[PDB]
Protein backbone atom coordinates (compact mmCIF):
# COMPACT_ATOMS: atom_id res chain seq x y z
CA UNK A 1 0.00 0.00 0.00
CA UNK A 2 1.58 3.45 -0.77
CA UNK A 3 2.72 6.30 1.52
CA UNK A 4 -0.39 8.41 0.01
CA UNK A 5 -2.62 5.75 0.43
CA UNK A 6 -1.88 4.92 4.15
CA UNK A 7 -1.71 9.18 4.98
CA UNK A 8 -5.68 9.16 3.20
CA UNK A 9 -7.22 6.89 4.95
CA UNK A 10 -6.12 8.34 8.29
CA UNK A 11 -6.65 12.04 7.07
CA UNK A 12 -10.21 11.61 6.01
CA UNK A 13 -10.84 9.25 9.42
CA UNK A 14 -9.47 12.61 11.31
CA UNK A 15 -11.05 15.20 9.17
CA UNK A 16 -14.32 12.95 9.96
CA UNK A 17 -13.69 12.74 13.98
CA UNK A 18 -12.64 16.29 14.37
CA UNK A 19 -15.21 17.76 12.17
CA UNK A 20 -16.64 19.97 14.93
CA UNK A 21 -13.35 20.96 16.40
CA UNK A 22 -10.93 24.41 15.52
CA UNK A 23 -7.73 25.11 17.05
CA UNK A 24 -8.31 26.19 20.44
CA UNK A 25 -9.29 30.47 20.37
CA UNK A 26 -9.58 30.39 15.95
CA UNK A 27 -11.86 30.23 13.78
CA UNK A 28 -9.60 27.44 11.87
CA UNK A 29 -10.31 23.74 11.69
CA UNK A 30 -8.09 21.20 14.15
CA UNK A 31 -7.31 19.78 10.88
CA UNK A 32 -4.38 22.80 10.51
CA UNK A 33 -2.90 21.23 13.64
CA UNK A 34 -2.41 17.59 12.34
CA UNK A 35 -1.54 18.88 8.70
CA UNK A 36 1.75 20.17 10.29
CA UNK A 37 2.46 17.20 12.31
CA UNK A 38 2.11 15.06 9.47
CA UNK A 39 4.26 17.05 7.37
CA UNK A 40 6.79 17.74 9.79
CA UNK A 41 7.14 13.45 10.56
CA UNK A 42 7.23 12.96 6.82
CA UNK A 43 10.37 15.52 6.55
CA UNK A 44 11.57 13.54 9.56
CA UNK A 45 12.17 10.37 7.21
CA UNK A 46 13.79 12.25 5.15
CA UNK A 47 16.84 12.85 7.70
CA UNK A 48 17.08 9.23 9.31
CA UNK A 49 14.77 6.68 7.76
CA UNK A 50 11.88 5.09 9.90
CA UNK A 51 10.52 1.92 9.98
CA UNK A 52 6.65 1.00 10.05
CA UNK A 53 6.69 4.69 7.78
CA UNK A 54 3.07 4.38 6.65
CA UNK A 55 1.60 3.38 10.16
CA UNK A 56 3.86 5.78 11.82
CA UNK A 57 2.44 8.36 9.71
CA UNK A 58 -1.46 7.65 10.33
CA UNK A 59 -0.65 7.81 14.29
CA UNK A 60 0.68 11.17 13.04
CA UNK A 61 -2.45 12.14 12.00
CA UNK A 62 -4.95 10.21 14.34
CA UNK A 63 -2.65 10.95 17.48
CA UNK A 64 -5.30 13.60 19.51
CA UNK A 65 -8.46 10.90 18.29
CA UNK A 66 -8.85 9.13 20.96
CA UNK A 67 -8.79 12.16 23.83
CA UNK A 68 -10.70 14.88 21.99
CA UNK A 69 -13.27 12.82 19.67
CA UNK A 70 -15.85 9.84 19.95
CA UNK A 71 -13.39 7.28 18.20
CA UNK A 72 -13.00 4.26 20.06
CA UNK A 73 -9.54 1.96 20.39
CA UNK A 74 -11.85 -0.84 18.32
CA UNK A 75 -12.07 1.27 15.71
CA UNK A 76 -8.62 2.04 15.15
CA UNK A 77 -7.45 -1.32 15.76
CA UNK A 78 -10.59 -3.12 12.83
CA UNK A 79 -9.39 0.29 10.34
CA UNK A 80 -5.30 0.88 11.07
CA UNK A 81 -4.41 -2.10 13.34
CA UNK A 82 -2.98 -2.85 16.34
CA UNK A 83 0.65 -0.65 15.91
CA UNK A 84 -1.64 2.25 14.79
CA UNK A 85 -3.77 2.01 18.04
CA UNK A 86 -1.45 1.29 20.24
CA UNK A 87 0.38 4.39 19.13
CA UNK A 88 -2.51 6.54 19.47
CA UNK A 89 -3.30 5.03 22.99
CA UNK A 90 0.69 5.47 24.22
CA UNK A 91 0.23 9.31 22.74
CA UNK A 92 -3.74 9.69 25.14
CA UNK A 93 -2.60 11.32 28.12
CA UNK A 94 -6.85 10.95 29.04
CA UNK A 95 -9.30 8.83 26.45
CA UNK A 96 -11.55 12.48 27.55
CA UNK A 97 -11.47 14.13 30.99
CA UNK A 98 -11.35 10.34 32.96
CA UNK A 99 -8.28 9.20 34.68
CA UNK A 100 -5.53 11.29 33.12
CA UNK A 101 -1.70 10.24 33.41
CA UNK A 102 0.62 12.52 35.09
CA UNK A 103 3.28 13.74 32.59
CA UNK A 104 6.52 11.20 34.23
CA UNK A 105 4.65 8.25 33.64
CA UNK A 106 2.72 9.41 30.22
CA UNK A 107 7.02 10.39 28.61
CA UNK A 108 8.47 7.15 30.43
CA UNK A 109 6.00 4.80 28.81
CA UNK A 110 6.49 6.98 25.56
CA UNK A 111 10.78 6.78 26.20
CA UNK A 112 10.12 2.37 26.91
CA UNK A 113 7.94 1.64 23.70
CA UNK A 114 8.44 1.45 19.77
CA UNK A 115 10.54 4.77 19.20
CA UNK A 116 7.86 5.78 15.84
CA UNK A 117 5.18 6.73 18.95
CA UNK A 118 8.15 8.84 20.72
CA UNK A 119 9.09 10.31 17.50
CA UNK A 120 5.26 11.20 16.77
CA UNK A 121 5.86 13.07 19.84
CA UNK A 122 8.50 14.91 18.87
CA UNK A 123 6.79 16.58 15.83
CA UNK A 124 3.68 17.24 17.87
CA UNK A 125 5.72 19.15 20.04
CA UNK A 126 7.82 20.46 17.47
CA UNK A 127 4.44 21.70 16.25
CA UNK A 128 3.50 23.44 19.37
CA UNK A 129 6.15 25.49 19.61
CA UNK A 130 4.81 28.12 16.70
CA UNK A 131 4.35 31.33 18.61
CA UNK A 132 1.94 30.88 21.27
CA UNK A 133 -1.88 32.21 21.90
CA UNK A 134 -2.59 36.02 22.36
CA UNK A 135 -4.22 35.13 25.40
CA UNK A 136 -1.24 33.25 27.40
CA UNK A 137 0.24 35.34 30.42
CA UNK A 138 3.90 35.00 30.84
CA UNK A 139 3.66 32.22 33.35
CA UNK A 140 1.80 29.85 30.89
CA UNK A 141 4.36 30.70 27.89
CA UNK A 142 7.33 29.68 30.52
CA UNK A 143 5.20 26.41 31.67
CA UNK A 144 5.11 25.12 28.06
CA UNK A 145 8.38 25.83 27.54
CA UNK A 146 9.92 24.20 31.06
CA UNK A 147 7.42 20.93 29.47
CA UNK A 148 8.90 21.19 25.76
CA UNK A 149 12.56 20.89 27.70
CA UNK A 150 11.33 17.58 29.25
CA UNK A 151 10.07 16.17 26.53
CA UNK A 152 13.23 16.51 24.41
CA UNK A 153 14.76 15.25 27.59
CA UNK A 154 12.98 12.15 27.70
CA UNK A 155 11.97 11.43 24.14
CA UNK A 156 14.81 13.37 21.76
CA UNK A 157 16.84 9.42 21.70
CA UNK A 158 13.82 8.50 19.55
CA UNK A 159 15.67 10.10 16.07
CA UNK A 160 18.50 12.65 16.48
CA UNK A 161 17.32 14.83 13.30
CA UNK A 162 13.84 15.81 14.99
CA UNK A 163 15.92 16.26 18.37
CA UNK A 164 18.04 19.15 16.68
CA UNK A 165 14.78 20.52 15.30
CA UNK A 166 12.77 20.52 18.58
CA UNK A 167 16.52 21.90 20.53
CA UNK A 168 16.41 24.94 17.90
CA UNK A 169 12.43 25.02 18.33
CA UNK A 170 12.64 25.67 22.15
CA UNK A 171 15.73 27.61 21.86
CA UNK A 172 13.76 29.75 19.48
CA UNK A 173 10.25 29.70 21.88
CA UNK A 174 12.45 31.36 24.47
CA UNK A 175 11.96 34.58 22.81
CA UNK A 176 8.23 35.02 23.20
CA UNK A 177 8.04 35.39 27.17
CA UNK B 1 15.76 26.51 6.07
CA UNK B 2 13.52 23.48 6.45
CA UNK B 3 11.08 21.80 4.42
CA UNK B 4 8.22 21.36 7.67
CA UNK B 5 8.70 25.61 8.01
CA UNK B 6 8.19 26.12 4.31
CA UNK B 7 4.98 23.95 4.70
CA UNK B 8 3.63 25.68 7.48
CA UNK B 9 4.30 29.04 6.21
CA UNK B 10 2.08 27.98 3.13
CA UNK B 11 -0.03 25.89 5.34
CA UNK B 12 -1.26 28.67 7.61
CA UNK B 13 -2.22 30.64 5.09
CA UNK B 14 -3.74 28.21 2.77
CA UNK B 15 -5.85 27.80 5.75
CA UNK B 16 -6.74 31.29 6.24
CA UNK B 17 -7.44 32.37 2.55
CA UNK B 18 -9.53 28.71 2.37
CA UNK B 19 -11.21 29.37 5.75
CA UNK B 20 -14.98 29.92 4.40
CA UNK B 21 -14.51 27.25 2.05
CA UNK B 22 -16.14 23.21 1.94
CA UNK B 23 -15.08 19.80 -0.33
CA UNK B 24 -18.01 19.40 -3.25
CA UNK B 25 -20.95 18.42 -1.43
CA UNK B 26 -19.26 17.74 1.64
CA UNK B 27 -19.01 20.02 5.05
CA UNK B 28 -15.78 18.85 5.53
CA UNK B 29 -13.26 22.02 4.96
CA UNK B 30 -11.51 22.35 1.75
CA UNK B 31 -7.87 22.15 3.49
CA UNK B 32 -8.83 18.56 3.92
CA UNK B 33 -8.05 18.55 -0.40
CA UNK B 34 -4.99 20.63 0.31
CA UNK B 35 -3.44 18.06 2.56
CA UNK B 36 -3.75 15.32 0.67
CA UNK B 37 -2.13 17.26 -2.36
CA UNK B 38 0.77 18.49 -0.65
CA UNK B 39 1.19 14.79 1.53
CA UNK B 40 0.89 13.10 -2.34
CA UNK B 41 3.65 15.79 -3.38
CA UNK B 42 6.58 15.46 -0.48
CA UNK B 43 5.65 11.08 -0.91
CA UNK B 44 6.78 11.50 -4.45
CA UNK B 45 10.04 13.09 -3.80
CA UNK B 46 10.90 9.56 -1.95
CA UNK B 47 10.30 8.01 -5.42
CA UNK B 48 12.91 10.24 -7.44
CA UNK B 49 13.74 14.10 -5.97
CA UNK B 50 12.24 17.12 -6.83
CA UNK B 51 14.50 20.17 -7.75
CA UNK B 52 13.02 22.76 -4.91
CA UNK B 53 11.24 20.84 -2.99
CA UNK B 54 9.80 23.18 -0.40
CA UNK B 55 8.99 25.65 -3.03
CA UNK B 56 6.74 23.04 -4.89
CA UNK B 57 5.12 21.81 -1.64
CA UNK B 58 4.09 25.70 -0.96
CA UNK B 59 2.68 25.26 -4.19
CA UNK B 60 1.01 22.41 -3.43
CA UNK B 61 -0.59 23.80 -0.58
CA UNK B 62 -1.35 27.33 -2.00
CA UNK B 63 -2.60 25.77 -5.82
CA UNK B 64 -6.15 26.59 -5.23
CA UNK B 65 -5.64 30.26 -3.41
CA UNK B 66 -5.93 32.33 -7.26
CA UNK B 67 -8.79 30.52 -8.08
CA UNK B 68 -11.06 30.39 -5.09
CA UNK B 69 -9.78 32.85 -2.46
CA UNK B 70 -9.00 36.59 -2.17
CA UNK B 71 -5.61 36.12 -2.18
CA UNK B 72 -3.55 38.41 -5.48
CA UNK B 73 -0.43 37.48 -7.46
CA UNK B 74 1.42 40.49 -5.17
CA UNK B 75 0.27 38.75 -1.56
CA UNK B 76 2.25 35.11 -3.18
CA UNK B 77 4.73 37.05 -4.41
CA UNK B 78 5.83 39.15 -1.87
CA UNK B 79 5.27 35.88 0.82
CA UNK B 80 6.49 33.08 -1.27
CA UNK B 81 8.47 34.68 -3.94
CA UNK B 82 8.38 34.51 -8.15
CA UNK B 83 9.07 31.05 -8.18
CA UNK B 84 5.59 30.13 -6.63
CA UNK B 85 4.01 32.92 -7.72
CA UNK B 86 4.26 31.67 -11.26
CA UNK B 87 3.22 27.90 -10.15
CA UNK B 88 -0.16 28.85 -8.69
CA UNK B 89 -0.54 31.13 -11.65
CA UNK B 90 0.41 27.99 -14.18
CA UNK B 91 -1.75 25.77 -12.39
CA UNK B 92 -4.88 28.65 -12.32
CA UNK B 93 -7.63 27.94 -14.97
CA UNK B 94 -8.62 31.66 -14.14
CA UNK B 95 -7.33 34.11 -10.97
CA UNK B 96 -10.67 34.91 -9.62
CA UNK B 97 -11.81 37.17 -12.26
CA UNK B 98 -10.19 37.39 -15.76
CA UNK B 99 -11.31 34.53 -18.80
CA UNK B 100 -11.01 30.72 -18.26
CA UNK B 101 -7.75 29.49 -20.15
CA UNK B 102 -9.28 26.02 -22.07
CA UNK B 103 -7.79 22.71 -20.72
CA UNK B 104 -6.00 22.67 -23.81
CA UNK B 105 -4.02 26.12 -23.53
CA UNK B 106 -3.78 24.94 -19.55
CA UNK B 107 -2.28 21.64 -20.08
CA UNK B 108 0.60 22.72 -23.07
CA UNK B 109 1.24 25.55 -20.72
CA UNK B 110 2.45 23.50 -17.83
CA UNK B 111 4.04 21.03 -19.97
CA UNK B 112 6.33 23.60 -21.28
CA UNK B 113 6.86 25.14 -18.22
CA UNK B 114 8.59 23.78 -14.61
CA UNK B 115 8.19 20.24 -14.31
CA UNK B 116 7.62 21.01 -10.31
CA UNK B 117 4.31 22.76 -11.61
CA UNK B 118 2.71 19.76 -13.48
CA UNK B 119 4.22 17.30 -10.84
CA UNK B 120 1.73 19.53 -8.70
CA UNK B 121 -1.06 19.08 -11.40
CA UNK B 122 -0.18 15.12 -11.11
CA UNK B 123 -0.54 15.38 -7.55
CA UNK B 124 -3.66 17.15 -7.55
CA UNK B 125 -5.49 14.89 -10.15
CA UNK B 126 -4.54 11.24 -7.93
CA UNK B 127 -6.09 13.07 -5.26
CA UNK B 128 -9.39 14.26 -7.09
CA UNK B 129 -9.68 10.08 -8.40
CA UNK B 130 -10.64 9.31 -4.56
CA UNK B 131 -14.26 7.78 -4.85
CA UNK B 132 -16.23 10.57 -6.79
CA UNK B 133 -19.20 12.76 -5.16
CA UNK B 134 -21.85 11.55 -4.01
CA UNK B 135 -24.11 13.56 -6.35
CA UNK B 136 -22.18 12.69 -9.56
CA UNK B 137 -24.23 11.04 -12.10
CA UNK B 138 -22.55 8.36 -14.56
CA UNK B 139 -21.87 10.57 -17.60
CA UNK B 140 -19.72 13.17 -15.44
CA UNK B 141 -17.72 10.66 -13.45
CA UNK B 142 -17.36 9.20 -17.16
CA UNK B 143 -16.53 12.85 -18.88
CA UNK B 144 -13.69 12.88 -15.46
CA UNK B 145 -12.15 9.89 -15.67
CA UNK B 146 -11.41 11.24 -19.43
CA UNK B 147 -10.14 14.13 -18.55
CA UNK B 148 -8.09 12.62 -16.13
CA UNK B 149 -6.43 10.49 -18.87
CA UNK B 150 -5.56 13.60 -20.99
CA UNK B 151 -3.78 15.02 -17.82
CA UNK B 152 -1.65 12.31 -17.35
CA UNK B 153 -0.84 11.94 -21.71
CA UNK B 154 0.08 15.80 -21.50
CA UNK B 155 1.61 16.08 -18.42
CA UNK B 156 3.07 12.40 -16.66
CA UNK B 157 6.68 13.34 -18.10
CA UNK B 158 7.19 15.51 -15.11
CA UNK B 159 7.62 12.83 -12.60
CA UNK B 160 7.61 8.98 -13.66
CA UNK B 161 7.07 7.84 -10.43
CA UNK B 162 3.91 10.50 -9.68
CA UNK B 163 2.47 9.22 -13.47
CA UNK B 164 2.72 5.69 -12.87
CA UNK B 165 0.55 6.11 -9.73
CA UNK B 166 -1.94 8.67 -11.80
CA UNK B 167 -2.16 5.64 -14.03
CA UNK B 168 -3.02 2.97 -11.15
CA UNK B 169 -5.91 5.84 -10.35
CA UNK B 170 -7.25 6.34 -13.38
CA UNK B 171 -7.82 2.20 -13.74
CA UNK B 172 -9.41 2.25 -10.17
CA UNK B 173 -11.57 5.15 -10.94
CA UNK B 174 -13.03 3.34 -13.74
CA UNK B 175 -14.96 0.83 -11.27
CA UNK B 176 -17.25 3.61 -10.16
CA UNK B 177 -18.99 3.82 -13.52
NI1 LIG C 1 -1.50 17.32 18.96
NI1 LIG D 1 -6.85 21.05 -6.27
Amino acid sequence: THLADHYNQAWLFAARAHRNQTLSGSPLPYLVHLGMVANELLAADRDGAIERLGETLQIAVLHDTLEDTATSPEELRQQFGEFVCAGVQALSKRVGDGPKRSLDDYLQALAEGPAQYALVKLCDRITNLQPPPQTWNQDKIANYHQESQLILARLGHAHAATARRLREKIEHYRQYY
